[PDB]
Parts: C-alpha cells; structure tokens; sequence
C-alpha cells in the first residue's frame, strides 16, 4: 500500500542530492527537488520547510557519519600514513558520494552563511590536511613551496566527483604523497 | 664565462630557487648564490627579484599570446581542449617551474600579475570559454565549471604529480556522461 514517511523523506533527500549536485545550492529549487522526487511540492515542504534546510539535511545523510578522529594521533604522528588514511577516507567518499565533492568544494572556495552548520558533516574533518602536512613538513618528509596552495591542490583533486573517471582512488592517494615526498 | 652566459646563469639559477619556495620565498641572494655569481651582478643584469621574476616568465613562459583554440578549431570543443592541453602540457614538461609559478599566481593573485600575465596565465585562461562550449555543445558533462578548471588547473600545473595518455584522460573524464 501507502510508502512510509521514512521512504517519501529518503526519496527527496536522494532527488537534493542529485539536483543540488547538478546545479549547486544556488541554481537548485525545492520544486524541481520535489519534481525529481516524484512527490508534490507541499509534501516537500511539510517535511523540510525549504530548501536551506533540505541542504544541512543532505550534507548530514549523505557527509560523514561522524566526525573522523585525529589522523595524525591515530597513526602516531607518522605523516605519511596519517596522510594515506585521510585521502583514503575522503577519496572513497566522494566515490561513494560524488555530489558532497561538489557542494563541499564550492562551500571551501566561497564561504557562505551555511559553512557553520554543515561543517561538522565534512568540511571540519576535512580541514585536518593542514596540520597533516605541516607535520610532514616539520618531519622532512613533505616538501611543496606553500602549504595554503598545496592544500588547495589536493581539496581540487580530491573533492573532484568526476576523479575516478581519470585515476583509481588507491593511485590518486598513492600519487598525491609521492608529489609530497619527492624531495 | 661571457656576458650571455652569465645572464643564462642567473635566469637558469632564478627558474630553480623560484620554483622551490615560490617569489616572497626566494632572495636574490640566493638566486645569485646558486648561478655563482655576485648579487650585485645579478642587479646588473636584471634590476633586482621582481624584473628577474618578470624575465623568467619571459623566457620559459610562452613565446606570443596563443591564438583562440575555439575558432582555430572551428568551434570544435573536443578540438579545441586538445590543442589547448598539447600546447600547454609541453610547455609545462620543457619548463615545469613555469607550472609551478603559474600555480602560485592562479590561486594567489599578486601585484605581479598584470606584467606576467601574457607571459602564460592569459592564454591559459581560455580554458572557461572552452569548457562552456562543450557543455553548451553536448560534448562536455560537468557539475561546477569553477571546480572542473581547477581541477584541469591542478593537474596541468602542479609540480611532480605519461603526458600521451594524459590529454586524452582529461578529455575522457570530460566527454562521459
């Protein structure tokens, strides 16, 4: 018979993801969310009241579970393998979710009044790069000529949805710290 | 060594120590420390770090400001984003510091920037027009033009990360849809 609440709200969380992933928090709708959902507009509305919020509730399904520990204290201050951990967490993410590479990158490039409260969802375990890689740095074993630019470099490649069409994700991790470590 | 060869020296030298630590990175000091010659000799020469910086994308960035690659192909996207990335990608592997230092400029504009500009940055910027026309076109499938020229930015451009099936692994991850 009837589809659950759970289902109908599961079904346009799938459609925001899509639709946001396509045209951005910007170009996107609650209308053609709904369209895409294939439910009316109003139940839409019910359930989510407007688009702002149906964006934290994507970034909350569809972003990390949890907030990832510290990779540098989990592997012991081995930069090198708290590095290959953290790309290869986030590569298989946005693998698994390409359209939270997308959204996540223009919210790191152009901040905007939604960053505090989608951060915990992403961008806040995503942000340990810096200290990953100065701590390489420190150690001798990382080398790059800026480390705001480096980390730029990589949040461009790795949150890139479209990435695996041009490398495998174990090579792009492995491939990112050998640009690193060559001295 | 002759007047030419020590020019060479300190431009070679510049390429080098520029590419490692970026402009505000490197010293003249130790750009004429590494080409062996006096500091004051490399003033000679080149008026000081900025005119040297403005020289060493003379002479390893691009020759002329390339033609448009849309209407040399005509209108051709596919086309026109192959010949953009040849050109581009062999300039980078003859001198990939030029990359680097383009890198730099890019992401983190500078009071340099007008001067350098032609030099490489402004014929690389037709990368917007090029992605554009595929996509109006068909022929290119991308979610975020910024993220998608920042990525072929990345790629192209920053050091140390087989050229034949690079150009046309780009355009793959372009043409899928």
């Amino acid at each position: 018979h009837m589809a659950s609440r759970e289902q109908t709200m599961e079904n346009i969380l799938k459609a925001a993801k899509k639709k946001f992933g396509e045209r951005g928090y910007e170009g996107t709708s609650i209308q053609e969310i709904a369209k895409e959902a294939k439910v009316n507009v109003a139940m839409a509305s019910y359930y989510f009241n407007g688009k702002e919020n149906l964006y934290y509730e994507v970034f909350k399904k569809y972003g990390l579970a949890n907030e990832l520990p510290n990779f540098l204290e989990k592997n012991q201050f081995n930069p090198i393998n708290a590095l290959r951990e953290y790309l290869t967490v986030f590569t298989t993410h946005i693998k698994e979710n390409p359209e939270i590479g997308t959204l996540a990158y223009e919210e790191i490039i152009k901040e905007s009044a939604r960053l505090e409260k989608i951060k915990p969802y992403f961008i806040g375990s995503f942000e340990q790069l810096k200290e990953i890689l100065q701590e390489g740095e420190k150690q001798g074993v990382f080398h790059f000529f800026s480390i705001n630019h480096t980390i730029h470099w990589i949040t461009s490649i790795v949150l890139f949805p479209k990435f695996k069409k041009f490398i495998d994700s174990a090579d792009l991790v492995s491939r990112i710290i050998s640009a690193l470590t060559d001295k």
